[PDB]
């Protein structure tokens, strides 16, 4: 590993572009059901 997982701010990064990821994940889960 490299951040080991207990990062507080990479990962943030990450998740931050989760926040509209949702949108190309969740919207498009729709059609995975």
């Amino acid at each position: 590993f490299n951040r080991g997982g207990y990062n507080f701010g990479k990962s943030v990064r990450h998740v931050v572009d989760a926040i509209g990821s949702v949108a190309g994940i969740r919207g498009i889960l729709k059609s995975i059901r």
